[PDB]
């Protein structure tokens, strides 16, 4: 378990996302569900130089929300360095403009309904990873000793006490026929 301190523009923005009163906290699926569109259209893409699909598993007694793809995955050094920098030039855009995903820091919008993220990601030439935020101004990193999922990520958010709308099936099938109604591969929602 490596722990690393958040730079301080990131940490700047996770804090404004938290401390900021703001009710459209549905806005943070969207961004996740986009984020996997694009690893998944990089494996994809990379593919003609094996399912490509995003899963939605909520669950109750976890009080969780994972968003599973099947995307290009991570590497140690796109968790630690690569995030941080592509992070770094966009909280600087974005602070100079919801629009959030037009910055590229999309997925600190999470923070808005979960207390703790975990992600637990493993790319084609590298191992699988585990990164964990509780915000608070830093991130862990470990390799994952768990269940060896297959190339992709697995956005683990952990609802807070007050968020559990976003484990409803109801709830999820009206984001995702809201926001995300015209992604390139299919949404399983998981049922319980
Ligand atoms: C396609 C273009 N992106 C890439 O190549 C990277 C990449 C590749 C696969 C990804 N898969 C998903 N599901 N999500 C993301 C993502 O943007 N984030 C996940 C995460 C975790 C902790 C903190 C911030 C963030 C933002 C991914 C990013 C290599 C580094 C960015």
């Amino acid at each position: 378990v490596e722990t690393f301190a958040f730079q301080a523009e990131i940490a700047q923005l996770m804090s404004l996302i938290i401390n900021t009163f703001y009710s459209n906290k549905e806005i943070f699926l969207r961004e996740l569900i986009s984020n996997s569109s694009d690893a998944l259209d990089k494996i994809r893409y990379e593919s003609l130089t094996k399912e490509l699909h995003i899963n939605l598993i909520p669950n109750k007694q976890d009080r969780t929300l994972t968003i599973v793809d099947t995307g290009i995955g991570m590497t140690k050094a796109d968790l630690i360095n690569n995030l941080g920098t592509i992070a770094k030039s966009g909280t600087k855009a974005f602070m100079e403009a919801s629009m959030i995903g037009q910055f590229g820091v999309g997925f600190y919008s999470a923070y808005l309904v979960a207390e703790k993220v975990t992600v637990i990601t493993k790319h084609n030439d590298d191992e699988q990873y585990a990164w964990e935020s509780s915000a608070g101004g830093s991130f862990t990193v470990r390799t994952d000793t768990g269940e060896p999922m297959g190339r992709g990520t697995k956005v683990i958010l952990h609802l807070k006490e007050d968020q559990t709308e976003y484990l409803e099936e109801r709830r999820i099938k009206e984001i995702v026929k809201k926001h995300s109604q015209f992604i390139g591969y299919p949404i399983t929602l998981f049922v319980e």
